[PDB]
């Protein structure tokens, strides 16, 4: 019900457009309408479907042509993605609407809130990376050219014409068939899209704000969304969000890591802190199964059990940011109890770990992770597990562990960083007493005197079930020929954690979990969360989109249960 | 004398090269010597004056060809380059022999660390970017084709190509008159010039080590370079240290301001921090002159005076960071004392400020700045200063208030930024009941309801003096006819601090700084130490470097004063 007088707008809007203007002498091809014939281009028009400048938005701004302010920023936008579309990244013309935009921003931020809206961005979603399907590591990278059939099936332009001539096998993906599709059948596609992010609308204003900025979830406010402005004018705010990080089940695991770092916090008595709540969310029993290579030289002899049967578990960490949830860490692990039989008795592997790098304070991140890590072992140890196994080997370009699409600027460590960030954590570990000792696979074997791959814990997803398949093949039947070898090539990526060790480790009870199973499809493994986030345009890439995602994980986790 | 074995140099050099031959398929151009016939392509031996691969560095570390390691990091870096050049980023080679540099990168430098040298990096200094003659600020690029004479003149491509005639008048450099030179003598060159950090030789072991690394100075430590190694090897450690930021001699002043940091750091009781140190290098008194605009207007008629009196003060902070002294932040400011007449009486004015972002913690780094700045304020007030004064406005791109080359990774604020910056660090002087209030240029003027320029304080370098002689220029003789309309134009930028408000003016005591002149032309206003900088190579572009640049702004510091 909100009228929008065009005084009122000329009177906010036009400082930002004096802005360009003032800008020599960069705003001059934007001055006054693109002329094709007075530049000799006869290919500007067939380009540009619907041009701008700069005083053709100045007479829609003096007449009274903008209902609403957010028209004015998409000319501004239709001007400079005109001249982008046209220059290169290497001529003047680019540079100069760079520089115009580059000021542009600036100006249009507090503009548009002053008149009661959220933000004065354009805002789009970067066009995400996809999954190569020829190579298995191959990867689809923003701008590349690639090939679909059916918005299933993409592939590398390399990978592509690496095929044998004309007919492609596809669809092995679900079960038996194998339906084969030509290539005359495919897209030749850019990974190239761009979608605009979404609007909602106030039901008492009329203003359309981004969905991310105002953080409104249909779920959790079925009323409609009420901007702040509008709640302030009233002496009211919004609902509670009932479907929190904090109301999230508790459990014993989570007590205690949360325990610890909060009471770790507190010590610290850094300034911008803010408690952190821990999670479990999912936890349910598996089976890993010995692979058909090691099945027929170990298994069928009776010398190893034809499978070993763990507890995986995905915990979260997260913290209050702006009043506001958002999910900073994740982690994924397997625990083989008391009853799994050697040699995966009582051993613990962390599957996959990750985060988003938006904890507040900076200072204290990696503390606050280690912090959650070394409560992790302690937590195990005290229930009887023996020893903890982990795979220290960071994504590969582009790719996402838990969190889908991480921020730009989130570094990712190189092997030696990684190895080292663990070094750090577990001599942290140790000089608490938790951890009484670690090494990597094959100093440790060589102290285990080990002779044969049967001796080596056995993890789903892990990387040794894979090389020992290879291994036996390649050597014809063997199942120790290159071990040692194959051990010290990978050692310092491979870590043993021995939580209890000597004589103390073999006269312990049965491993009681006190948790109860909490059935949770969505984080049964990670690829799950993946494809959620892949589905519903979920990024972990800026604050305000971590803080989105975050909200709607809650609400996946908190309405799935609930039916 | 260490002479290497060739077994040394193998069994600990070939884990690096067979990490290059482990990449499959990136190592597979740089395998053989580049044979240009098989491929296609001709004209390589000539591009490429020498060929190297991994095949022939193979060769030399099993025939003990190579005499010490960085031979074999030349010739490593010797074949990246030439394949970095012979292709564009566009193509296959290029990436390939680019993730071959990244994976030797994060080889070579443990195994250099073992043979006993600082690090494995092939280092040089990027090229400054270079002033344009034409235009006074036109800008020579990195890698832009330029023109120029002697060493002294050099002209932009496009710049050189707008002078008609074919004739130069090159000489407005000095006072002396007016030369002209022929377009034949200039030489067309490239601005791709990459200096090599020197090396410097252990008189011991005679290993070549990085000057910048081991921070070795002729003058500090007269009897030679002896490396850490060597010094392990006899119990013994360097000569101390007597050119340390500590030892500069102290002031006053100085020691305020160190004291206000260093209880601050204490009081937040974090546990990365440092101890600071701050000291006034520079204290000489000048006398700013009424330009010849103003002069006619003003002065002559009797209404304002010729010149204003007044101190100027160059003060640097440092801290001590892996046992070695880091300066990591400048000021110089301009002082106005009792002695002085209106409308400058009594006011202090920040000239210029500047910071190189290493300072341990970060977390501290905004506070420490701020309560320097707060210090000062807090000093001036005390001494009997009414009022200060700051020109909030940042750096252009590439352009360094007082240290020379930053880190590329510190971002330089937008005026928004830095705005808030200095309000954040105004209002908790506010809170601290040392700055009583304070408002922008526009807002103050409006208060002390002015009605003429001659009232506006008239400082050395600043905005306002210039401005002053253009508007009276344009205005055909007019004294203040833009003025408060100017004012407005840049109030956010200009802001005015009242440190004793009101009846206290009338009569305070007359101001007397009880510390004595610093005389030092390095510090004389900030030009001596960019260019003293500029040519002794000194960046403030990474730790070590700016740890080596403060080594020697140390050394010239200390030996101006003594002969
Ligand atoms: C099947 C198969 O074949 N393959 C595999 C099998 C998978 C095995 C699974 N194994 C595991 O899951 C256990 S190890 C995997 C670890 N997980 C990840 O790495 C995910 C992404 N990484 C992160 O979330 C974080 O980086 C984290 C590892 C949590 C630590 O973050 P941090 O903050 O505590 O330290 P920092 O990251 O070094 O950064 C700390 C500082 O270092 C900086 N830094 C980090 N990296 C770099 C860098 N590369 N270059 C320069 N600086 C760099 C960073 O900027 C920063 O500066 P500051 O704090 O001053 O701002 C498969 N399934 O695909
Ligand atoms: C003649 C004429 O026409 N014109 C002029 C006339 C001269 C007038 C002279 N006036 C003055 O001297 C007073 S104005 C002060 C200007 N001095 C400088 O600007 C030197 C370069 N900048 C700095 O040394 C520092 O930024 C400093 C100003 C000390 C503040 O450092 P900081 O660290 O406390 O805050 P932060 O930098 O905002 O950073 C704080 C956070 O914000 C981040 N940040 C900073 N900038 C940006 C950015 N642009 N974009 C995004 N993020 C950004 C930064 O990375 C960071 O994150 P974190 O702490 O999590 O890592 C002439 N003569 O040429
Ligand atoms: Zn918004
Ligand atoms: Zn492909
Ligand atoms: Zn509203
Ligand atoms: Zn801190
Ligand atoms: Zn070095
Ligand atoms: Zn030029
Ligand atoms: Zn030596």
């Amino acid at each position: 019900k909100k009228i929008f007088k065009p005084e009122e707008l000329r009177q906010a809007l036009m400082p930002t457009l004096e802005a360009l203007y003032r800008q020599d002498p960069e705003s001059l091809p934007f001055r006054q309408p693109v002329d094709p014939q007075l530049l000799g281009i006869p290919d500007y028009f067939d380009i540009v479907k619907s041009p701008m400048d700069l005083s053709t938005i100045k007479r829609k701004l003096d007449t009274g042509q903008y209902q609403e302010p957010w028209q004015y920023v998409d000319d501004i936008w239709l001007m400079f993605n005109n001249a982008w579309l046209y220059n290169r990244k290497t001529s003047r013309v680019y540079k100069y609407c760079s520089k115009l935009s580059e000021v542009f921003e600036q100006e249009i931020d507090p503009v548009m809130q002053s008149l009661g809206y959220c933000c004065g961005r354009k805002l789009e979603f970067s066009p995400q990376t996809l999954c190569c399907y020829g190579k298995q590591l191959c990867t689809i990278p923003r701008d590349a050219t690639y090939y679909s059939y059916q918005n299933r099936y993409h592939f590398c332009e390399k990978c592509f014409n690496e095929i044998q001539g004309e007919s492609v096998s596809l669809g092995d993906d679900p079960s038996q068939p194998q339906t084969t599709i030509n290539k005359e059948q495919f897209s030749k596609r850019k990974n190239d899209t761009l979608d605009p992010e979404l609007f909602v609308e106030c039901t008492e204003c009329g203003r359309k704000m981004h969905q991310i900025c105002v953080l409104h979830h249909e779920i959790i406010w079925p009323a409609g969304f009420v901007c702040d402005g509008c709640l302030k004018k009233s002496a009211r705010t919004r609902k509670e969000n009932k479907f929190s990080a904090k109301r999230l089940p508790s459990t014993r695991l989570g007590t205690f890591l949360e325990n610890r770092v909060n009471d770790f916090l507190r010590r610290q008595n850094h300034p911008e802190s803010g408690e952190v709540t821990v999670r479990v969310v999912h936890a349910s029993d598996k089976t890993v199964e010995v692979k058909p290579g090691m099945k027929a030289r170990f298994v069928d002899s009776g010398e190893m059990a034809e499978s070993f049967p763990y507890r995986t578990k995905a915990l979260f960490a997260f913290e209050e940011i702006d009043g506001v949830d958002l999910c900073f860490f994740g982690m994924h692990v397997q625990e083989y109890g008391s009853d799994c039989p050697p040699p995966n008795q009582r051993r613990v592997y962390i599957s996959y770990l990750d985060s988003v790098h938006f904890f507040r304070p900076k200072c204290l991140r990696t503390a606050v992770y280690h912090e959650i890590l070394i409560g992790y072992l302690e937590y195990v140890k005290k229930l009887g597990y023996t020893t903890g196994h982990i795979w220290a080997c960071p994504p590969s370009e582009g790719d996402d562990y838990i969190f889908h699409c991480h921020p730009p600027d989130q570094k990712i460590p190189k092997p030696k960083r990684l190895q080292e960030w663990f070094k750090k954590m577990l001599d942290k570990a140790v000089s608490e007493r938790i951890v009484h000792d670690y090494k990597d696979i094959f100093k440790q074997a060589t102290e285990d005197r080990l002779t044969s791959a049967k001796e080596l814990p056995y993890f789903e997803g892990d990387f040794w079930p894979n090389v020992l398949e290879e291994s036996i093949k390649e050597s014809g039947g063997s199942g120790s020929q290159k071990l040692y070898a194959t051990m010290e090539k990978h050692k310092e990526v491979f870590f043993v954690i021995r939580l209890i060790a000597g004589p103390a480790a073999n006269s312990l009870p049965p491993i009681v979990d006190p948790d109860p199973l909490i059935p949770c499809d969505l984080m049964d493994g990670r690829d799950a969360f993946l494809t959620l986030a892949r589905d519903k345009h979920l990024e972990f890439s800026s604050l305000r989109r971590a803080q989105w995602s975050t909200m709607c994980m809650l609400v996946e986790l908190h309405t799935q249960s609930q039916d």
